[PDB]
């Protein structure tokens, strides 16, 4: 009679919380989706071994179109767990799944776990200073989307940081790299010329947040666009004007050039 | 000789990630602070019992003024852990402690945990639509803080949601409720008269996130300002322009008045 939304965390199978692991172990059925994101630091096998339960993977369609035909029926007479990378209900469409549960007379509880939204604090940037968030998407055929550019503009002009998720084709495990994101933004800057993203723009790259050895780099596009940040996933951030303390952290921890202490503060 | 910043999570001892627990168990010395937030679901005991070590709790003073005198010295020849509520680097100034660690020649690692910052997802409001965040601070003597009122105005003008962290004075066992925050806001609205926060403003209250039964309520200030949301911690959210599915979740899951289902686009 109960459905548990459980977050798996940031990077590997140990990123789940003690609460989520113990509850998952007690569940009769366990589902998981890896289309909204991927636990790049682990495997389904390791997650399964860690929980000691068979895990049925669901596709985007399984969830969005048939959640009530696949997951909810079993929840009416058993304890069911639905695992997702990061923190549950962060992905835009997941919150409404709880409405579906209610409509089916199924009670649901949420078990939180680390999310990149909060994990980016490791970059040293003050969390309250983040503005609207966006996703950098690959252009396709005749479609060249650019809203993520306007988002950066709207945030920066108010002294706010912009968290940029990079395009992912999880089914094919194809990651957009920070380098590609920068190249794309420079291209968008070249058509719109709003003085938002240039070679002089300061940016921060966060790779493999959650692992014990993440890659935290800060600097100007002209020096980072060709730098190697390692394996995905990559997260890009275009900071607004920095507080001296933020800049000192980027310099001491993220290897940013001393120049930011006078140019971006 | 390493220092670990480990988050304990939102509500109780089980909100710590498995990664954090396994590392905490193998540390020689364990420190912690409980002034940056309130974990109303646990005690130090369960944490110590869970970790198997004795934990020395530090005051804001011990940390902000003597961290390099109390903690760092030990990390020079031992593996030390510093525990904090939620995620250690979210809405705290703990990130600066990593700089001190560096300057003292001590390597530090960050182990994330579920944070109130990403838990807002359980309110049904799209997390990417959150703009700048702010804190409703206790007025002290003649000093009456108000900047948080401007943040709401700025976000609302852009149709973005506003996350309002609530003040806390751990040494005085004072934890600001969503009610107290609403009163302070009406007072600020009374003197600024910007039509930003009134009896007709729609707000959302999230109390004790992380617990299995958090209080999630949405409605007009006039109706919620006198409502009992249970024990702290509490956060207050002032939504911006609502998407249809956000409104439906608020109504179906947070008990908001059906009339908010009607969105004026
Ligand atoms: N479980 C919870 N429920 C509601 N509000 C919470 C909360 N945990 C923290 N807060 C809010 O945030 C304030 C502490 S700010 C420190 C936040 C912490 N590092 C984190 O990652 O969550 C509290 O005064 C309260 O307003």
């Amino acid at each position: 009679m109960v459905l548990y939304f459980i977050g798996l965390g940031l990077y590997d199978e140990r990123d789940i919380t003690v609460k989520g692991l113990e509850i998952a172990k007690k569940c009769d059925y366990v589902f998981a989706e890896f289309y909204t994101s991927l636990m790049a630091g682990t495997t389904l096998g390791r997650i399964q071994k860690m929980i000691g339960k068979e895990i049925r993977v669901l596709s985007r369609e399984d969830v969005e179109l048939n959640f009530e035909n696949i997951v909810l029926p079993l929840a009416k007479e058993n304890d069911v767990a639905f695992l997702t990378p990061g923190d549950p209900l962060v992905a835009t469409t997941h919150a409404e799944l709880r409405i579906r549960a209610k409509r089916a007379g199924v009670e649901s509880y949420v078990i939180h776990a680390p999310s990149i939204y909060s994990a980016v604090g490791i970059t040293g940037l003050h969390i309250y200073k983040f503005g609207k968030s966006a996703t950098v998407a690959y252009p396709e055929g005749n479609w060249f989307p650019t809203s993520y550019y306007d988002v950066i503009k709207e945030n920066a002009e108010r002294g706010l940081h912009t968290l940029l998720f990079l395009d992912i084709k999880a089914e094919k495990r194809m990651y957009m790299t920070a380098n590609e994101a920068m190249e794309l933004l420079l291209k968008v800057e070249d058509m719109k010329k709003g003085g938002v993203f240039t070679d002089d723009t300061l940016v921060v790259v966060l790779a493999r947040a959650g692992s014990l050895n993440p890659t935290i780099r800060a600097g100007y596009v002209k020096d980072l666009i060709r730098e190697d940040f390692g394996d995905p996933p990559h997260i890009l951030i275009v900071p607004g004007k920095l507080h001296i303390v933020e800049a000192e952290y980027l310099v001491e921890i993220a290897g940013a050039p001393r120049e930011i202490l006078r140019v971006n503060v």
